[PDB]
C-alpha cells in the first residue's frame, strides 16, 4: 500500500478557511508548516465546522505530529444522564507545545491534517488552523476568554523568580455551564477532556467562582498548564438537565476570567499570631493587675469526682474525632481532589500539612478564656473552702471545660469542613447541657414537687426532635410540623419556668412569649439548614432572657449589684451585639454543591489574614466568657445576711 | 486536495500478519471488509509490533470505521512516579461492536487501517487484525486470558431470562502487576485506558481477588462490559518499584481468570433472619420456663440518676456516628467506587441501600442478650427492695448498657469499614471503663488508703499510651518501646491489685506474671495492628483471669457454690475458646490497601449467609453474656449467713 501524502498534501496557510466535501472515495489532507524559535512558545488551535444533517456518517478528523496523534469525529456527541443525547457542530482543539531551548536552537515543524468520511453522497466540512497569540498568562493581569462543551481551553503559566507561591482566580458572570479547572504539568499529552481531566493535577468544579493555591517547589521547571473544560449538563453543580436558550444551533458558552497573583509573606504570619495571641493574654495581664492592686489598697486598708467525669468524657470523645480530621486533611492532599473540604479558598492560607491554618488559629480565644474561667473559678473555692474551715462549684467547671471542649471541637471541624462533621461538637453541647441539668435537679431534690418536672420533658422532646430531623430531611409538610412543634415547645416550657418562678410576672410572660414568637416568625422567613444548632441557639438565647429576666427582678430595690456584676453585663450585651453582626456572614456552606457554596466565598479583611468567621469565633469566645462572668457573680451583694447567706 | 483511498487501500485479509516499513513520504493504508448476521456479536482486534530505534519518530496508527475513530503510536510511552518512563513495544485493541438485530438484517462493515511516520530514513512495523471467537461469556463457565499494560481487554455479558442477580469473580495466581476491573454499559465508546477506565462504570483495584455484585435492574438492555486494565506501576496498589521479571524488552504481563455466577434467592434472606432471631429468643423462652418450674415446684413445697446518665451519654455518643455512616454509604452507593469500604466482598448480601446486610445483622445478640441482662438485673434489684421494705447494681446496669452500646456501634461500623471508624466502638468502652472505676472507687471510699491509688495511675498511662499511639505510628523503636511499656504496666499493675487482696498468693502471683509475660511473647510474634484494641483484649483477658484466681480461692474449702454458678462458668469458658477460635479469622484489614484487604477474602459457611465474621459476633455477645452472669450471682451461698450478709 504505497502512498505518497506529499503527492496531495496541500501547502496550506494559517489563518484561511478551507471549504470542503468529502466520501467514501475521497479524502484530504492539509500539510502546515512552521519554525519555533528559542525562548518563545507557539501553540496552534485546530478548528472544525460540519453541518448537523451528518449523524449517520460523520466526519472524522486526524492529526499528526512528529511524536503525537490526535483524532476527533464531528458533529461531537454526548450522553446524557437520564437516556438523553446532545450533538455539537463546532469543535476545537489545542496541539500539546513543545518548546524551544537555545542549545536545541529553532525548529522546523511540520503538522499534517487529514479528514475523511464514509458518506453514500458527501458530507460538507469547513477548517481553520491558527497560531494563539495570547498562550502565556502573566501576573496580575486578567485574561478574558471563552469556552464551550466541545472547545475546552488551556493555557501556560512561568514562575516568576522571586514569586515562591500563587493563587489562581477564576470567576465568570453567570452559572449555568458549570466547568472543571484543572491544574497538571507541562509534559504532555493534556489532558483536557470531559473523562480524563480529573485524572492527574488539582481540579476544582466551579459556577462563579473558583480560587486554588500553588506552591513552586511542587512543580519541576517551575511552570504549570491551567485547562478549563466545561460540562454537557448542571447535575453535577446543583442544577437540572440542559437550559435550552434561544440561541441553543447546540453550544454552551461560557465567558470567563482568570487572574494569577502572588501569594502573602511569612512576616504577615508572625505578625498575626502575635496580634492573636497577646489580644489574649491581656486579659490574663489585666486580671493580674487587678488582683494587685486589690490586694495592695484593699488588703492594706466533692466536686472531685464531678471534675474527674467531665475530663475523662471529654478526651474519649475528643479523640475519634481528632483521628477522623487527619485522615480527611491526608485524603485532601494526596489526592488532589478539592471538593471535599468546604473551606473559603479566597482566604484559606496553608502552613506545612495544614490547607487552612487561620480558621484554626482563630480558636485560640475559646481554649485561653476557658481556662482563665476555670482559674477564677478554682481560686473562689478555694477561697471558700479556707474561710469555712457557693454550692454549683461543678456547674461552673462544668461551664468552663465546655468552652474548652467548644473551642477543641471547633478547631477539629475546620481542617475540613464537609457535611459529616458539625454534629460532634453539635452533640457535645447536648450531652453536657443535659448532664448539668439532671446533677442540678437531683442536688435541688424533689422537696415538694419540685416544680413540675418540665425539664426532663423538654429534653426528651428535643431528643426525637433531633431524632426526627435526622429521619425527615425537609421532607413535605414534616418540616413545618417539627419547626411549629419545637417553637412551640420552647414557647410554653419558657411560660411554665417563669411561671413557677405580681404584675412583673404576667409581664414578662408576655414579653417572653412575644420574643418566642417573633423567634418564631424569623424562622418562617429563612428555613433552618440544621436542627440541633437551631435549638441550641434557641436555648441559649431562651437561657439569656431568662437572665435579663432575673436581673431586672432583682433590680427592683430588694437588692443591690456591684461594679462588677454591671460591668460584666454591658461588656456581655455589647460583645455580643458586635458577635452577632458577623454570625450572619455565610462565606461557605455544606448544604449545597461544593461550587454553590464556592459562590459564596470572600476575601479577607484584617491584616489580610482573618476573614469574617475568625472574628466571629473571637467575639463568640469573649461574649460568652463575659456572660459567665456575670452568672458567676450576679449574687454578691447577699453575702451582707451573714449566718449562711444564699449558695 | 483530492484523494482516493481505495487506490492504494490494498484489500487485506483477517489473521494474516503484514510488514511494511513507512517515512515522511510513505503511508500504509489497509482495508478490512466483513459482514455481521442477527443475533450473533463479532468484535475485531487490531495488533501492531513496532521496534525500540523508534524512539523520536514512532509509528502512528488510525482506525477508521462509520462512526468511530481510534488512533495511538508505537511504543507506547508512559510516566512513572518519580520522573521515570517507560516503551511498550506491542500495542493490541479492540474495536466496539455493533450488533445486528433481525429488523435490521445482516450488516456489511468496512474498517480502514492507517500507518504513518515521520521517521526521515525508515520506520518498521508489524500490523495482524484478527476475529474474537471468545467475545461472549457464558453463566457459571470460567475463562482464562492475559493482559498488558499496552493490551487492555474486555468481553461482554448478557443477563439470562430468570437470573436476577449477578457476581463477577476474578482470581490471579500472582499480584505485581496490578489492575483494575472496570463494569460499563454497552453504548460506545468503551475506556479501556488508565486514564479514563474509571469513569463511567463501577471498578474495582485487584491484585490477586476482585468480586463484584451487580443488578439486573440497573442496566438497559440487560447486558454489560467487563473491562480489565493493567497498570505501569505498583504504587497504588502496595507495592515498590515494579518488579522485572529475568526474561524481561518490556512487558508485565497478567494472566487472569474470570467468573460469572448467580446469586442467592429471597428464601435464604427469610430463613437466615428466622434463625438469626430464633437463635436468642430460645434464651427469653428458656427463662421464662425456669421461672415458671421454680414458682410451682419451690414456691408450692439512688441508682435511677446514674441510669440516666449513662443513657444521656450512650445516646449523645451514637447519634453523630450514625449520620456519619448514613454519608459514607450514601457516597459508596452514588460514586461508584468499591475502594471505601472494606468489606468482604465475596459473601457481602445486599439489601435495599444496604451492601452488607448480613454484617449487620450478625448484631442480634448483643442487643437482645444485654435486654436479657438488663431485665434480671432490675428483677434481682426490685427484689431486693422488696425484701429490705446487693450494692453494685449501677455498675451491673452500666455493663448492660455498654453491651447495648457495643452491639449498636459494632453494627454502624459494619456499614463502611475503614481507616476512619474504630474509634469509635474502641473510645467508648474505654471511657465507660473509666467512669465505672471512678465511681467505685469514689464509692467504697479510702478508709484506710484505699489500695494504692493504682487503678488511676494505670489508666493515666492508658491515657497518653493512646496518645502516643495516636502520635507515632510503628516508629521505629518507639512501637517496641510503646509495647514492652504497657505489657509491664499490666504485670506490675495485676501483681499489685492482687497482693492488695499464704503460698497460695505467691503461686498466683507467679501464675499470672507468667501469663503476662506470655502476652508479651505473643505480642512480640505478631506486631498488634492497633494499640487501643490490644491494650483493651489485655484488659479483658487480665480480668477474666482475675476472676479465675477470685473462684478457685473461693473454692477453697472456706465457701460453697450454687449449680448456677458453676453451670456459668464452664459456658462462658467453652464460649469463650470458640469465641477466640472464630477471633482470629480475619477476612478484611484496613491495615494495607484495599487490594491486599481484598486478597483474604472468604466465602461464607453457615447457611449461604454468614461468614467467620459474623460467627465471632454471636460467640463474643454469648461468652460476654454468660462472664457478666458469672460475675453477678457468684456469691449466693453466703446468703445462710442471715443480718446483713455482704452487698
Ligand atoms: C445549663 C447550664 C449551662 C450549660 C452550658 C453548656 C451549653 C451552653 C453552650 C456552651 C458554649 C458553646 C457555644 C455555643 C454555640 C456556638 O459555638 C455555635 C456556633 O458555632 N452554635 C450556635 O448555635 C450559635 C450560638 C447561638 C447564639 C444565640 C444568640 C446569642
Ligand atoms: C470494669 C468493670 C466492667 C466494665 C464493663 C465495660 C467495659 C468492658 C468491655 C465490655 C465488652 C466490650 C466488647 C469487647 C471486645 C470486642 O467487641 C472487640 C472486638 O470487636 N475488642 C477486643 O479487644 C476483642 C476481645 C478480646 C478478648 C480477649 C480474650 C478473652
Ligand atoms: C463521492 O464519491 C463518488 C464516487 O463514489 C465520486 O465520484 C467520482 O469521484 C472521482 C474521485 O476524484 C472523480 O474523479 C470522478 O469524476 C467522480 N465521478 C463523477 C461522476 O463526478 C465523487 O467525486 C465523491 N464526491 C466528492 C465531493 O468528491
Ligand atoms: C464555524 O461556525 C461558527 C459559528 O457559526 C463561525 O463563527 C463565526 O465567525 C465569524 C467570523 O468569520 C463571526 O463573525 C461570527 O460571529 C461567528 N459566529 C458565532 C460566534 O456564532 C465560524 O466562522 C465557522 N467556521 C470555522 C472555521 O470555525
Ligand atoms: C523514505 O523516503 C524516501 C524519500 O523521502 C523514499 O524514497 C523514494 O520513495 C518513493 C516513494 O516511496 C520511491 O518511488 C522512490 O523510488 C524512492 N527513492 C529511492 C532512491 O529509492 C523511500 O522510498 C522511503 N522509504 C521507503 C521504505 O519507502
Ligand atoms: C509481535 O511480537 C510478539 C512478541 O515478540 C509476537 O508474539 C509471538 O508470536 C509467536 C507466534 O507468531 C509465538 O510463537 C511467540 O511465543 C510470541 N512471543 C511472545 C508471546 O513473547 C507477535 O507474533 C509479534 N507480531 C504481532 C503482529 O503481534
Ligand atoms: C517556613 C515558614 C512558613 C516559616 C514562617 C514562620 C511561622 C510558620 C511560625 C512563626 C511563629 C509561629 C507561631 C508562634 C506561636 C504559636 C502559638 C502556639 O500556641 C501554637 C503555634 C504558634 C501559632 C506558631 C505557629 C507557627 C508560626 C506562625
Ligand atoms: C472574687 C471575685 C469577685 C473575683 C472576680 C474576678 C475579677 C478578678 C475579674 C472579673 C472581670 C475581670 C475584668 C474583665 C475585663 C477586663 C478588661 C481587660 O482589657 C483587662 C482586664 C479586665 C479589667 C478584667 C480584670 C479582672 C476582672 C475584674
Ligand atoms: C486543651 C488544649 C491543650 C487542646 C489543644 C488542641 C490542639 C493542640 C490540637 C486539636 C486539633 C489538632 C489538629 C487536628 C488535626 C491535624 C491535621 C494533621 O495533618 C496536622 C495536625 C493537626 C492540624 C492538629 C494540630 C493540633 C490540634 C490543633
Ligand atoms: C487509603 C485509602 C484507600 C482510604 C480511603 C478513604 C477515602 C478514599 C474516603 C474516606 C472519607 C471519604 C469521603 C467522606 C465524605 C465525602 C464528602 C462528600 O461530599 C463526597 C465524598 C467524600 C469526599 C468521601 C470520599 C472518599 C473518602 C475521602
Ligand atoms: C435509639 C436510637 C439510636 C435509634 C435511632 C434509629 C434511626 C437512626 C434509624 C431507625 C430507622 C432508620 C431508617 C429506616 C429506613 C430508611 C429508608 C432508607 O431509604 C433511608 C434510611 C432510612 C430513613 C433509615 C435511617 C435511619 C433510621 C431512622
Ligand atoms: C441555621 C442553623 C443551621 C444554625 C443557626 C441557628 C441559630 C443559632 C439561629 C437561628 C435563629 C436565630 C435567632 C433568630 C432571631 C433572633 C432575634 C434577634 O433580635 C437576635 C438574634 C436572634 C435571637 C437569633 C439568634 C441565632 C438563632 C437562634
Ligand atoms: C444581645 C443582643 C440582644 C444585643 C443587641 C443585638 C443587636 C444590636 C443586633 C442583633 C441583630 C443584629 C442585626 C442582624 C442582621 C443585620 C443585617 C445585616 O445586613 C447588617 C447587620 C444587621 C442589621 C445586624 C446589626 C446588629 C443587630 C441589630
Ligand atoms: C423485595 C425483596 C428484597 C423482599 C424480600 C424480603 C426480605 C428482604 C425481608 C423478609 C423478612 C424480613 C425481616 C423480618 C424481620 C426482621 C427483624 C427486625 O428486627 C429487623 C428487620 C428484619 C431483619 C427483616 C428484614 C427484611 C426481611 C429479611
Ligand atoms: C435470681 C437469680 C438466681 C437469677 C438467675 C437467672 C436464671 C433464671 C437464668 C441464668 C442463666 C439462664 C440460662 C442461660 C442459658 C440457657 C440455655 C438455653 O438453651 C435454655 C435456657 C438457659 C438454660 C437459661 C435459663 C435461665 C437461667 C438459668
Ligand atoms: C437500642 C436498639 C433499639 C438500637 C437499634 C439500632 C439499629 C436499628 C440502627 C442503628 C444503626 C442503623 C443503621 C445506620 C445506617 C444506615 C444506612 C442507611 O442508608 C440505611 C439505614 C441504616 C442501615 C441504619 C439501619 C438501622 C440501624 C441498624
Ligand atoms: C488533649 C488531647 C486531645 C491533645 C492531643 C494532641 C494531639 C492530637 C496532637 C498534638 C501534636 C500533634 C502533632 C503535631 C505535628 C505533627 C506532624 C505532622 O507531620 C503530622 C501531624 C502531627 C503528628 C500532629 C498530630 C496531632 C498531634 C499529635
Ligand atoms: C491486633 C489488635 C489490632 C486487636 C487484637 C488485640 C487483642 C484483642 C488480642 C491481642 C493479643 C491477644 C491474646 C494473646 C494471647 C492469649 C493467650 C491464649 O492462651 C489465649 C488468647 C489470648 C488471651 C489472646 C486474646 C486476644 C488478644 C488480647
Ligand atoms: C479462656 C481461654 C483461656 C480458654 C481456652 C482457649 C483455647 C481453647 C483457645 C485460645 C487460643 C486458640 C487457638 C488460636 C489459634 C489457633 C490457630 C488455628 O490455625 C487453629 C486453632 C488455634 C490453635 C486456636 C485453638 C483454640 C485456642 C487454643
Ligand atoms: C483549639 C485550637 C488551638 C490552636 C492552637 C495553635 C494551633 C497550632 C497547630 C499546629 C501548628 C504546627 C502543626 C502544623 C503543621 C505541622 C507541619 C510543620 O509545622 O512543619
Ligand atoms: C444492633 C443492630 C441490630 C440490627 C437489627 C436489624 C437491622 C435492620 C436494619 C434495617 C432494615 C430495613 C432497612 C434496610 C434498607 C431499607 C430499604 C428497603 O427495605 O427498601
Ligand atoms: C518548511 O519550510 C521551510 C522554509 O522554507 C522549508 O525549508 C522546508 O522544506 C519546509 N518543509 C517541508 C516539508 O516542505
Ligand atoms: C539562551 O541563550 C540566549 C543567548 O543569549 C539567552 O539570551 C537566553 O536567556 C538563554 N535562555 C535562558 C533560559 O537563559
Ligand atoms: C465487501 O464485500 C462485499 C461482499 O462481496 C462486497 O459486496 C462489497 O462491495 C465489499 N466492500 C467494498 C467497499 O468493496
Ligand atoms: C429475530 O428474528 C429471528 C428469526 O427467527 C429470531 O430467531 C430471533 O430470535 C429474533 N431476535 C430476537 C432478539 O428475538
Ligand atoms: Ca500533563
Ligand atoms: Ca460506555
Ligand atoms: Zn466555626
Ligand atoms: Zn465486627
Amino acid at each position: 500500500p504505497r502512498r505518497d501524502p506529499f503527492d496531495a498534501a496541500r501547502g496550506a496557510d494559517f489563518d484561511h478557511v478551507y471549504s470542503g466535501v468529502v466520501n467514501l472515495s475521497t479524502e484530504n489532507i492539509y500539510s502546515f508548516n512552521y519554525t519555533s524559535q528559542p525562548d518563545q512558545v507557539t501553540a496552534v488551535r485546530v478548528y472544525v465546522n460540519s453541518s448537523s444533517e451528518n449523524l449517520n456518517y460523520p466526519v472524522l478528523v486526524v492529526v499528526r505530529q512528529q511524536k503525537e496523534v490526535l483524532s476527533w469525529q464531528v458533529p461531537l456527541l454526548f450522553q446524557g444522564l437520564y437516556q438523553r443525547s446532545y450533538n455539537y457542530q463546532e469543535v476545537s482543539r489545542t496541539l500539546c507545545p513543545s518548546e524551544a531551548t537555545n542549545e536545541t536552537g529553532p525548529l522546523q515543524q511540520l503538522i499534517f491534517v487529514d479528514v475523511a468520511s464514509m458518506a453514500p453522497l458527501g458530507a460538507q466540512y469547513k477548517l481553520l488552523v491558527t497560531k494563539l497569540k495570547h498562550f502565556q498568562l502573566r501576573t496580575n493581569v486578567a485574561f478574558h476568554f471563552t469556552a464551550s462543551p466541545s472547545q475546552p481551553q488551556y493555557f501556560l503559566y512561568k514562575f516568576p523568580k522571586d514569586v515562591d507561591s500563587v493563587i489562581i482566580k477564576v470567576v465568570s458572570e453567570m452559572a449555568y455551564p458549570c466547568s472543571v479547572v484543572s491544574v497538571q504539568n507541562i509534559m504532555c499529552p493534556v489532558y483536557d477532556l470531559d473523562h480524563n481531566v480529573e485524572f492527574n493535577g488539582v481540579y476544582q468544579s466551579m459556577t462563579k467562582k473558583a480560587a486554588i493555591t500553588l506552591q513552586k517547589k511542587d512543580f519541576p521547571g517551575e511552570q504549570f498548564f491551567v485547562v478549563f473544560v466545561i460540562k454537557p449538563e448542571d447535575y453535577a453543580c446543583g442544577g437540572s438537565f440542559f437550559i435550552q436558550e434561544k440561541e441553543n444551533n447546540l453550544q454552551r458558552k461560557k465567558n470567563l476570567e482568570v487572574t494569577i497573583v502572588p501569594s502573602i509573606k511569612e512576616s504577615v504570619y508572625v505578625k498575626s499570631s502575635l496580634f492573636s495571641v497577646f489580644i489574649f493574654l491581656s486579659f490574663y495581664l489585666g486580671c493580674l493587675l487587678v488582683g494587685f492592686v486589690h490586694y495592695l489598697r484593699f488588703q492594706r486598708k466533692k466536686y472531685k469526682i464531678y471534675f474527674w467525669n467531665i475530663i475523662t468524657i471529654a478526651v474519649f470523645y475528643a479523640l475519634p474525632v481528632i483521628q477522623l480530621v487527619i485522615t480527611y486533611q491526608t485524603v485532601v492532599n494526596v489526592t488532589g481532589n478539592q471538593d471535599i473540604c468546604y473551606y473559603n479558598f479566597l482566604c484559606a492560607h496553608p502552613l506545612g500539612v495544614l490547607s487552612a491554618f487561620n480558621n484554626i488559629l482563630s480558636n485560640l480565644g475559646h481554649v485561653l478564656l476557658g481556662f482563665l474561667f476555670l482559674l477564677i473559678v478554682l481560686r473562689r473555692d478555694i477561697l471558700h473552702r479556707r474561710a469555712l474551715e457557693p454550692k454549683h462549684f461543678g456547674l461552673f467547671y462544668a461551664m468552663g471545660i465546655a468552652l474548652m471542649m467548644e473551642g477543641v471541637l471547633s478547631a477539629c471541624y475546620h481542617v475540613c469542613p464537609n457535611y459529616s462533621n458539625f454534629q460532634f461538637d453539635t452533640s457535645f453541647m447536648y450531652m453536657i447541657a443535659g448532664l448539668c441539668m439532671l446533677k442540678l435537679y437531683q442536688t435541688r431534690h424533689p422537696d415538694i414537687n419540685a416544680s413540675a418536672y418540665s425539664a426532663y420533658a423538654s429534653f426528651a422532646v428535643v431528643i426525637m426532635v433531633t431524632v426526627l430531623g435526622v429521619v425527615f430531611g425537609k421532607n413535605d409538610v414534616w418540616f413545618w410540623v417539627i419547626f411549629s412543634a419545637i417553637h412551640v415547645l420552647a414557647s410554653l416550657a419558657l411560660s411554665t419556668q417563669i411561671y413557677y418562678m405580681y404584675m412583673d410576672r404576667m409581664v414578662l410572660l408576655v414579653v417572653g412569649n412575644l420574643v418566642n414568637w417573633s423567634f418564631a416568625l424569623f424562622g418562617l422567613i429563612y428555613r433552618p439548614r440544621d436542627f440541633a444548632s437551631y435549638m441550641l441557639g434557641i436555648f441559649i438565647c431562651n437561657l439569656l432572657l431568662y437572665l435579663a429576666f432575673y436581673i431586672i427582678m432583682k433590680l427592683r430595690s430588694s437588692e443591690k449589684v456591684l461594679p462588677v456584676p454591671l460591668f460584666c453585663i454591658v461588656a456581655t450585651a455589647v460583645m455580643w451585639a458586635a458577635a452577632l453582626y458577623f454570625f450572619f456572614q455565610n462565606l461557605s456552606s455544606w448544604e449545597g454543591t461544593p461550587a454553590e457554596s464556592r459562590e459564596k466565598n470572600r476575601e479577607c479583611i484584617l491584616l489580610d489574614f482573618f476573614d469574617d468567621h475568625d472574628i466571629w469565633h473571637f467575639l463568640s469566645a469573649t461574649a460568652l466568657f463575659f456572660s459567665f462572668l456575670v452568672l458567676l457573680t450576679l449574687d454578691d451583694d447577699l453575702d451582707v445576711v451573714r449566718r449562711d447567706q444564699i449558695p
